[PDB]
């Protein structure tokens, strides 16, 4: 082992805290091109990163759940609550590449800047979201190393 299950899962969590803060990163950069200004190869290319960076945020959670699921075959609040957290994440991560499709989708087929908006704001809060529960699951972890 269960030692080995709980360092794992902390080093996974630490992987996703850093990939949440590359992709405010990444967005950042997206609303600087937009705002001032850029090519649409220069936006294609952020899209393309920002995407793949949120497959690998969702696999991750997949890989979260199922060590959790080892470290309950082997706290029972505690275990119950992060499962209900890495479910939560899961979906996020589904709700965040479903708006980064339909801002594909905008940035494609034309729209007006207060479209773009409004989605990249939509985008920033849920990622902050997402860092959120990393936070809190890293929390839950190291509650259940202590027991």
């Amino acid at each position: 082992t269960r030692t080995e299950i709980i360092r794992e899962l902390e080093r996974s969590l630490r992987e996703q805290e850093e990939l949440a803060k590359r992709l405010k990163e990444l967005l950042r950069e997206l609303e600087r091109l937009q705002r001032e200004g850029s090519s649409d190869e220069d936006v294609r290319e952020l899209l393309r990163e920002i995407k793949e960076l949120v497959e690998e945020i969702e696999k991750l959670a997949r890989e979260q759940k199922y060590l959790v699921e080892e470290l309950k075959r082997q706290g029972n609040e505690i275990i119950r609550e992060l499962e209900r957290s890495l479910r939560e994440q899961e979906e996020l991560a589904k709700r965040l590449k479903e708006l980064l499709r339909e801002l594909e989708r905008l940035q494609r087929e034309g729209s007006s800047d207060e479209d773009v908006r409004e989605l990249l704001r939509e985008i920033k809060e849920l990622v902050e979201e997402i860092e959120k529960l990393a936070r809190e699951q890293k929390y839950l972890v190291e509650e259940l190393k202590r027991q």
